[PDB]
């Protein structure tokens, strides 16, 4: 039941892109990671510093239509405007009727829904997306969290080779949040590492029958996440991740998960 | 379970379309919802009223090759002809070697397999598809059931790329059956509602580790379903569903889930 | 687990193809099925008989960067050269942080990662792929295992877009390994049969909420498998499998699971 507040700004970036940021002139693509525990409420004091209408739409979380971020529900923001979005989460529980209500926990995301078209096509293309993680009580917390967004044919709207590199040390618990946008399907593959196809990316125990995978088909606005122990059973190294759609990897939709030894070294690569 | 008998008709409809119906003259796209409990048998006395060969093929359910609905197994229907298809369902249970045999329960579908091509490509495109729900003993029943078919670049073969709207009252248990056909992948998204990625779309309880989602990638002939409590924790309103592939949403592959207050109104709509 | 050793060769085949084989002159597409139990180590003495650099990259299994099969990690093989790749597997268990380490068990695959491009595009296109199955202790073993690879618009690089046929007898426990490669998404559908969407393709018991399906969207480098009891509740027959993307099935991406009665015959020929 923690009630939190944050300021968020939409800004046009020096290069032509658009981005969310927690302060003026600090916008990033992807936007800031929002982390909540189930039961939390978040008030987002959103300011649109751009010269076109902009909004904030979230997946997964509970919001009233007045925080939908659409034109249909009159919840976008005029240029230079300001608006307070409210997102809520709940824990799972038993309803009166005896059914189980699923809680909010998961790997989610937020994006623009009015820039360019009513569905936010132009905003999303330009970089108005970011990750949201909602944790369940008792969920295991990572040493670091990284966000990878396959947006059309770019990763994190990077120039290309589109992928960023992420660094860790052997044994670190690392979380990846993976979001996809745009027009195309992709397949996310990471060398050396695997995860479970379930809510957390990790098996609950010997009795969880979830497929264990290292490759997953994803389409626009899919989101999933997982945690790995960096280098577990495989060692230090430059571990690539990439889209496995052969034309995509060949165009350089690839990056590196650099797993260093505890002395800071890595077996030579490239 | 029970042995059930129904009649089904395939008919041309007025725009190059084709549909299945429970009565002559009442063909619809999507076809009629067939709904069964595990164990039941269904005999469908199928009549093809069109001037081309047609069939009925179902996913998921038990059928012998004589009800495959294919030219391969000579189970399609000449123009103006009739054929009785039989679908069977079974409950889950343990085999004599201790392995677990999965039951028929799920969100399935049926479609033509011989119109236009030997894979029913023209029949599907023209509207010859419908939903089938097989329920397990003890499954929670909804108040209303709605079918959304992404068929190539149409929803339920409606023109103007628009999708249908559906109406509920806050708190109604509402079931959606989502089927995809044709050539393209899509991603199904619903504002303000979420479901579990498992058989019923609902978590069994605290031990079920399935991902809770509000967006799912789907391809031709995929089907899944879910139930939601309309407006739960978000309230009344015009809640959009749409394909999230950006050019599909832009082109209007969108509809509304209109969730009313008990007093019949909806926010700013 | 045991330490096992094999030799593997990459070779040019007729018609601009390339394949892996266990012996010189005996390359196949798909390559040989490699089967391991969790805990086993495999040393593959790999010999590149081609005039281009080639490698072996595996999904799912444990390997160090020295056996990555990539240019990045300098672990591919010069023309005429040899290299030992080592693949390891582990059983699941509880870590010291209290979390459960998933084992290596599953349906995996291997393929080239340096022919034509640095992601093996050319090699994969030409036929340098194969299946790997890692079993968990106590996993039920099948009577037969069949591998279907959807590679771009071919099945197992066979001509005329046809897929192979597979034969079984009613009641046989038959395993399928399904791998996808290339540029396209596909949807795998099998008539008459269904499976669970989970690690083994089978439900573990009444507590498993996995969707039971007969159609699954797959993309490049996805792999899954399942076992079915051939003809269970449906009988003998010619049971089609196909991609359900309509233009794919219409182009011939289809094959038959031929299920015989115990007396040897198939219903309808
Ligand atoms: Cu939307
Ligand atoms: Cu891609
Ligand atoms: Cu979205
Ligand atoms: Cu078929
Ligand atoms: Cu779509
Ligand atoms: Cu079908
Ligand atoms: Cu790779
Ligand atoms: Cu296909
Ligand atoms: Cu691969
Ligand atoms: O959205
Ligand atoms: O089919």
């Amino acid at each position: 039941g923690e009630v939190r507040r944050i300021k968020l700004y939409a800004e046009r970036l020096a290069d032509g892109q658009m981005g969310y940021g927690l302060e003026k002139g600090r916008a990033t693509i992807p936007g800031p990671l929002i982390e909540l525990n189930e039961g939390d409420t978040l008030h987002i004091e959103f300011e649109n510093t751009m010269d076109v209408r902009a909004s904030l739409h979230v997946h997964g979380l509970d919001y009233e239509v007045s925080s939908d971020g659409t034109t249909l529900n009159k919840s976008d923001v005029e240029p230079g405007g300001t608006r307070t979005y409210t997102w809520r989460t709940h824990a799972p529980g038993r309803r009166s009727d005896g059914t189980w209500r699923a809680g909010s926990a998961g790997y989610w995301h937020y994006h623009d829904h009015v820039v360019g078209t009513e569905h936010g096509t132009g905003g999303i293309r330009k970089g108005l997306y970011g990750p949201v993680i909602v944790r369940r009580k008792g969920d295991v917390l990572p040493d670091a969290t990284h966000t990878i967004v396959f947006n059309d044919m770019l990763i994190n709207n990077r120039p290309a080779h589109s992928g960023p590199n992420f660094e860790a040390t052997v044994g670190d618990r690392v979380e990846f949040v993976m979001i996809t946008h745009g027009e195309y399907y992709h397949t996310f593959h990471m060398h050396g590492h695997r995860w479970a196809d379930n809510r957390t990316g990790m098996l609950t125990g010997p009795d969880d029958p979830s497929q264990v995978v290292d490759n997953k088909i994803v389409g626009p606005a899919d989101s999933f996440g997982f945690q790995v122990i960096a280098g577990e059973g495989v060692g230090a190294g430059a571990w690539m991740y990439h889209c496995h759609v052969q034309s995509h990897s060949d165009m350089g939709l690839v990056g590196l998960f650099l797993v260093k030894k505890t002395d800071g070294t890595i077996p030579g690569y490239e």
